[PDB]
């Protein structure tokens, strides 16, 4: 869903604040070469990165690495970005592009299915993170935050992607997957303790999206 | 209508308004003065900011009843401050009273005048650095607004600039509403100042359509 205006505001704004390289113009390009990206979303993770002065970031869902170039833009040379890809032909593309935007030495892409890889970062003490990036599968949202917790310290900040699914997560009687396990995340957002969190209603070039913010509380 | 009840979706999870905060929105309408549209998930959003910032002292432009006072003060420890700068004395009394009903009177300072003459003064009197800056007053002044934040900003400050796109009035070049000149010219330095990194935020619900700006301040 989206609106002209939104899209133009947009052009208008990455026109000013969002300039895209090479390499992230690469990283667009490189998923048709083979088989939607917004340059000031990207910049707006870049910069929530910034604020948690990260260090030592996990994404869930790589893809070409679009929004995993921004992100690692965001640290300093002996910073790491670990992102977690189910498709090892995405992973494969996302490496090359990871290359080509000079990141190599930052970036470790991890092959296979969130729900396995995140107890095993726990088994070999990969935390914690200063800022976590959920943009994967929706049912399993709700167990891909408990894991980020775990992996959180007080004031990691945890991103949770694409969480409205334009106004369906509104239906309590819906039985699509995604907009259940979108749903299902939110409710358990608003009744959890452990973080102080919102969701915002992001428009722009991409389609209308929910991104939900939450900060992990001092216990 | 989508947006709107999105909206409300958003505030009866993660907006929760007590007493205080509702108080503060019905001030303006009580005290015989205009309303004004608030935003819980606005002020949510704010005070996320703050905690994340891990704010102790924070710079508000416009007070107005004080509202977004509240959320963002919320976030600061015992011995943090908030100052916020209002125009009007009767606005400025308002504030006062909703920041008192929120017990929020000891971190809170309301200094009342133009912001463009309080901020050189803050300047003088040292009452920098502020860890966050919020700033959502008259808009003909934003480029200058900022110029003062920075000198009251340390390397990491971050500088909120809200309502910048004006409902997309933005991209008119050959406006002549002051308000729709001073968002283009405060975006276009943002654009090509390079003290800061910084994004604009395109937000629905939160106060219908909004662009928010957000700047971290570099060491130069």
């Amino acid at each position: 869903m989206n609106n002209q205006i939104f899209e133009s505001v947009d052009h208008y704004i990455s026109d000013l604040l969002g300039y895209e390289d090479d390499a992230l113009l690469a990283a667009t390009n490189s998923l048709a070469e083979a088989g939607s990206v917004s340059p000031n979303q990207g910049k707006f993770l870049q910069l929530l990165a910034q604020l948690c002065q990260a260090k030592n970031i996990l994404e869930l869902g790589t893809l070409a690495g679009y929004s995993t170039i921004w992100m690692a833009r965001a640290l300093p040379k002996n910073g790491r970005l670990i992102t977690l890809e189910y498709d090892p032909k995405h992973a494969a593309v996302a490496q090359k592009n990871i290359d080509r935007a000079g990141l190599t030495s930052q970036v470790q892409i991890r092959t296979g299915k969130a729900i396995d890889i995140l107890p095993q970062l726990v088994e070999e003490g990969a935390g914690p993170f200063d800022m976590i990036f959920i943009d994967a599968d929706k049912p399993p949202y709700t167990e891909y935050f408990q894991w980020a917790l775990r992996l959180s310290r007080p004031g990691t900040l945890i991103v949770a992607d694409n969480v409205i699914r334009d106004g369906k997560v509104l239906d309590e009687n819906s039985t699509e997957p995604a907009v259940q396990g979108a749903r299902r995340f939110n409710a358990m957002l608003g009744a959890n303790t452990a973080v102080d969190a919102t969701i915002l209603q992001m428009v722009g070039v991409k389609e209308y999206d929910g991104m939900a913010l939450a900060i992990v509380k001092l216990e």
